[PDB]
């Protein structure tokens, strides 16, 4: 919500204010109206059961399914197969015996019709979600590719070379670099183009970043594997021709392999997709990022989106932009 | 499937036989009791027509909500958030048009506001959600999974990169420092996937038996900005009876690793169940990828283990021996 | 869409609209005249469930012919042969039991007689056919083109293979072989799309300024069991009002010179004016290929023209110059 | 018919077949039905009738997008939008008049009812083709990318380099190769895999492959390239460690193409689509290479089928037997 | 056309124009008439099915005679030979099963006998002929002219063969042979197609200031087994009121002189006036081809006249200097 005014706002309570005012309107409407109200509620009753044994039905109906797995996904249980589409069975028994008992009081016709309407429904396939409507209970849920891709870039790398960033910037400093050229700032820098085309080599998409040098790398022993090795680099910033700072980039992996998926054709990823999932993917980075003990104190995001009329837009401005708020 | 006996397969078409075995006792009870068609042919349509009128109320509350982030979800169109709620707009205008003249000659503002109670009761309440076994439904139809984005990046960020150049590695290392007193490593990565998700940090526990020799060649690459990445691998021996059997390069998955890590922080939201359905999905995915790559089967397959739950006594070093066995 | 005028676009909703204009004004119409709405409703359901009845004659007529082929079509399977014609075997199936059990209730083997001769009829005189304008949608709806198959090979078969590295060769020939007395070859290697299928062979001619200068130094590689695939280029000259005025790098398009070929054989059943819709479904194409590309119109520019027929002075150099000038 | 039993034939007669059994039983049960016929006469007449108004307010509902594209698809003309959307305006016209004339055999309220019908059946999608028809109505039509892709083969590189085969071959033989050496054979070789999987090289995939030398090159110009080449190869074949043989062996670029095109997204281009073109495109190639004026005595087709169960399958093997029957 | 007026255009679409005007008239007439409608339905079905009934016999007639070269024209097939009369077995097949029906239903040998009758009289007596109009027609659809078989043998063994070769050698001659005093030959190699069938064998004659100039080197190719085939020209000079105008090539068409040759032998069986309507269409066949040829009107003109009868002071001096004017 800081980074830029593109990225979405969590999902509130609209829903629920027009509910209630939809249900004021009705509620005024049936006062205007004259006529008792144990028609009302007679009525509303029966409605509310018809619709309980409609998703009984269905239940029953995708039941036939989940059996055939049995001993894959519910272990060795026929009681947590009914539970997995059945609700919760207590609730759901009471709900069938208070239903059956406000509609008892010719019958046996209208389960038929209650039969006809449910099997066309999961035959036909009139009843679905929109699209609007399976992206606010996945985002609930947290069934996102882009959840899994934050949480795995925090915990593979950030929580790794976070702590020890600035000792090797400092070593690097004394140690080796020599004191007429500039030191380097703290604070890695991390882009994020919400375009997820990330370049192979930096200098390209701005000639004015050059490659300067690198830094002592780390080991650790990771899955088996000894001595795995991190690494980061130092680049330059040319400003008109002559130096104004430097810096430590890096994109984002991720946002590549987002791109890398969207055109495979078994990967099934939408070219539609792969724009809100990069924008969600940073929304969650930075909250991660907001209350972990290895804080933006060692770090600053960047995001942008290209100009389609090329608005004199360079990178190397956007990065000045961002260090000149360190001092 | 193949892989375990543990690896569920994808669902089928179950749902559809049982909805035609109740379709048709349906219609054999309603021949079975006297009542006109007509009557049975236009209650079925009421009951259609009123379905269709509270979806759309459903959706105009949607959208209440769904218009607030007109700026940034939807460019700055009001046509795509109407689209994205209320499904077509030229089909759904025809199902509106076509609902009202059926429902209106067949009180009738009445019928509208009982609607209206029992659609904000419903929205309100929340009596019309969704069970847990059709959220995994529509997730697994769609691709809405964790473990999907995981596979994905695992292949594309290693095996696609390293891969084509194992035999080149495989075959400098021994010409030039491997003798011919010890055995040769053989071929064909082996991977394994502890349908766990507890992945420990060095092969040499959890059994005694599997100790690390040597090293191999590196390679370097650039990826993303940064300067000469490097992968590197390790070989491991097998131990039988106090002798060695062979030689391989062993390796575990570390997605696994992260499904695990995710599992403990609070702020992730991600149960202990579900690593455990994750972790056969991941497999799963994972096969399904390395089965139609060029990079095919004949670098590399995997290896999936559940541990006992009395621990009657497991050797994943036999597990690995009878593969090797079953390599030649 | 932006080449030329001439290139058609896609394919949209109005069919949709049109349908709904008739939709309101025959309910009006219904609303307008006298009579019970539950008639309308009846007669509706027998005219829908007709329609369907007279659908799985058809598919049993064409499983007939479909079970002949089962060994090398669709392996052994009855269940994949009955799968081909009568789309799905559930809800078909369920579509069915509801419409005999419609229009068995509401003479009743005299009507199934008379739907057995009207669709035989059907099938025999052949009165239900395709337009030519529905036939090019569900051709171009699913991708059942030949410009789709010629664009997409020459997008894999070429430029996915030289246009990266078509930087590294003039930067080489600029400054190692080229004179600094002559001007710098420019960038972005331009292809020439003519909408009328001629490709001549040798560029000198329809049009006496542009003249062959000169060579690039080319590339090698491997491919489908040959070694040494060479791809070689070439560089030529504009010459203005008798001077010269730049440099470019010129090419035609192969797969035009293969579509004009095609229409002049006799087994290709490929029309002369088929090989005009195609010449300008191929340029569409290879736009739409090459806007997404990572390999993008930074090194490539497509030029579309339309020879005039009253030849109102045209002439090719200045529309490459046109396009130089940016 | 002869390159594998998998390669389907071409569709006959069977529907025909099946529409006149259908025709004769239904004949049957009318006379044994008790009715006099003029009532069968009636109520066929309408029902065609029923039929053509349908078909006519389909294609003016169609009418309302194809008007959108008049400057580009149909040209400046106002009669060729109609003769595509319709058909045949004369022969339309005259089955419109003839068809509302036999209303005498509420009149308005059917007009209102065939309209509603054709305005939900468009809307909501209920008139669309099972595969088995598209299939058929694209193989009589040719609106295949096989075609086209068998097509340029044929014109792009067999037409160009199959005369001078035997003259690059006895050149090559005479001027460098020894008596020692076996000779190499005529008759180019084609692989045709059913499967699409292109091997780089074949050193892969058979052990029993090494390559041998390469064979003098060919030049032209096409297309505004100056000096375009052509390059072959040749192999040998090894029994039991030990010399058979030696031929020109090449792939099938194309069925690259076709692999290559089912991994994009973008391409719409499915796995089974895949193995079905495939497996038109040898018999394409066959019916071309039937009957060229460079015909089958000049090249060999070889299709082969990778077996499922990898029962020992070497296709060392495969091109031998074909060397011994030369 | 655009050659000269006289020739003909193309025949279209006006006798379905007529037929519409005379169905809508009738439809008139009998909505004006007071008759049943169900009447009017099943004469018109008695009517249409007595027309394909009377088909039948004179199919099986034309059957009893073509059956003798079975071994000549259909190889050995009896589904062939029955194919080539009877239409296709298969729509024919379920017209007589309907039409018997019909018929039956609806004396009933009597009419079998009469139709028999008259169907026999008409065969015998030869009542059921072609008119000149329709037979012009039928045989100009499905091309089975002499002119048009003439003019494809003239492309295929002159225009193709000489055309692209015809600037290298007048290029030459311009320069080593031609002397700069002479003013040098145009392009644009010039036929003259007299609409007359008068061929001279010299152009010395009908013209005093033509006169003949020189020779062309000539041109060697193998063709039909026999070689060192030559092909040579000539260059003719014209003089305008006793002066020199110009010089260009004039060609005459030996097909036109064969269609002479044609009228006089009785063999033949070629009339006089054949002879004009054939040169008529020799001529828009020519064009035709010449249009869409890669080798197109950039080497070729062509020119026609027809000698006046008055002779008002017609000359072929005027009509190819105003040629050589464009
Ligand atoms: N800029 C940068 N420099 C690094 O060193 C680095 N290391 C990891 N990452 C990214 O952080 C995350 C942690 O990777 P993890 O181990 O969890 O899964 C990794 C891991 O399973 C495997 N893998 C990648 N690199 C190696 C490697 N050197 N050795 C073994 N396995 C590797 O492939 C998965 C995806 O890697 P990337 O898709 O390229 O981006 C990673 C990843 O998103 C890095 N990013
Ligand atoms: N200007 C130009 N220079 C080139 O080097 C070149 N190479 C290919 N192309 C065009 O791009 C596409 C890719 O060719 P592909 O290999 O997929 O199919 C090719 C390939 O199967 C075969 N073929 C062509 N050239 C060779 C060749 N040298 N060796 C073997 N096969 C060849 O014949 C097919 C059609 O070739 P072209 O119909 O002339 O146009 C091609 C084609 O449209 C080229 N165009
Ligand atoms: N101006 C001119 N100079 C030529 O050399 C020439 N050669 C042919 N023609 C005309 O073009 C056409 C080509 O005829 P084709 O080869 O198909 O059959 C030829 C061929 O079968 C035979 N014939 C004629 N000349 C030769 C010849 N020198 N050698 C063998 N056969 C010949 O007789 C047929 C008709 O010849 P012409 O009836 O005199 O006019 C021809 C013809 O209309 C020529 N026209």
């Amino acid at each position: 919500s800081s980074l830029h005014p593109s990225i979405p706002c969590p999902r509130g309570h609209g829903a629920q204010k027009a509910a209630l005012v939809l249900l004021s309107a009705c509620l005024v409407t049936l006062w205007g109206l004259g006529e008792p109200p144990e028609h009302t509620l007679r009525y509303l009753v029966l409605h509310l059961a018809s619709l309980q044994l409609g998703l009984l039905l269905n239940g029953v109906c995708s039941l036939a399914e989940e059996l055939r797995h049995i001993h894959s996904r519910y272990r060795g249980s026929y009681w947590r197969t009914v539970r997995a589409c059945l609700g919760c069975p207590l609730r759901r028994g009471a709900l069938l015996l208070l239903s059956i008992y406000f509609y008892y009081s010719p019958f046996t016709w209208m389960l038929a019709l209650l039969g006809l309407s449910q099997a066309l429904n999961i035959l036909l396939g009139l009843k679905g979600l929109a699209p609007a409507e399976i992206s606010a209970v996945c985002e609930k849920g947290n069934f996102n590719v882009a959840h899994g891709l934050a949480w795995s870039y925090y915990i593979g790398y950030l929580r790794l070379i976070l702590p020890e960033l600035q000792a090797r910037i400092r070593t690097y400093n004394q140690h080796y670099n020599n004191l007429l050229r500039g030191a380097v700032s703290q604070r890695l820098y991390i882009l994020l183009p919400l375009d997820c085309g990330v370049p192979d080599n930096l200098s390209m998409a701005d000639p004015n970043i050059r490659f300067l040098d690198k830094l002592p790398q780390q080991t650790g022993d990771r899955a088996g594997i000894k001595d795995r090795v991190y690494s980061n680099s130092i680049y330059e910033l040319l400003e008109n021709g002559q130096r104004a700072g430097t810096c430590v980039l890096e994109y984002a992996t991720p946002l590549q392999t987002l791109f890398a998926m969207s055109q495979y054709s078994q990967a099934g990823f939408s070219r539609e997709d792969r724009l809100e999932q990069a924008k969600l993917f940073c929304r969650t980075l930075e909250d991660i990022l907001a209350d972990a003990p290895e804080s933006q104190n060692n770090c600053r995001l960047i995001a942008y989106q290209e100009p389609a009329d090329d608005s004199s837009f360079s990178l190397s401005q956007e990065v000045l932009r961002h260090l000149r708020q360190e001092e």
